[PDB]
């Protein structure tokens, strides 16, 4: 039901504005994520419900969508130092590499790994209510 | 009072686990942010209160801290499609480039720009209560 939208923006003014207007004009709200600049490019990951519709609109605006994915959605059960490192440890102990991690507006944990099939069973203790 | 901690992790298992354990062992909680993989490196931005203490602990663990910064903290006043694109538009119209953007666990807007001095006055309408 929820999709991570991975867009590679140019390191230029107005790029986040174009992304947000293009999705806002379609009624697609951003449920979490952000943008990180790395050298000459800006990597955006935003969580949306209308993933396929967001991909079409962004590409029609000329933005490069690398992938839309359905992430694992989990929840840390309490806010405590070391909680994120603990779920990352159990994933690492199962030889699972974490490619994307962030939190949504419900404070739910959003994850993309190199083994989402195994990561789902490994992270079952953190399943949402 | 709040600091963004920019760490460049290796694209390897156990890196987020080392970051989270190192800060959790010091009692430093993660108040927001995430990690994005870009090629062979993983860029982490996490919001913490004990920024200087987090920098020391991460460097003693062998992790590369690119910078600690005090971000602008703003708040979208309602959750509505296009709201993020609107604040990004006003920033772009003032020739301000957005380098980092995400939301914290209070759903506050975290921003780092190439003109935080001007960005503070430009984004005054989005000031927190």
């Amino acid at each position: 039901m929820m999709f991570d939208v991975h867009v590679v923006l140019d390191n230029q003014i107005g790029q986040l504005a174009l992304l947000g207007k293009t999705l806002g004009n379609k009624g697609i709200g951003l449920e979490g994520g952000g943008i990180f600049t790395v050298g000459d490019e800006c990597h955006a990951h935003f969580l949306v419900e209308q993933g396929k519709e967001a991909k079409i609109a962004l590409e029609q605006a000329g933005l490069l969508v690398l992938a839309i994915r359905t992430p694992l959605i989990r929840k840390l059960k309490q806010e405590k130092p070391g909680e994120l490192g603990e779920i990352a440890r159990v994933l690492a102990e199962n030889n699972i590499n974490i490619l994307v991690q962030y939190s949504d507006h419900a404070n739910q944990l959003i994850l993309i790994t190199d083994n989402d099939s195994m990561a789902a069973s490994v992270t079952l203790p953190w399943a949402i209510k």
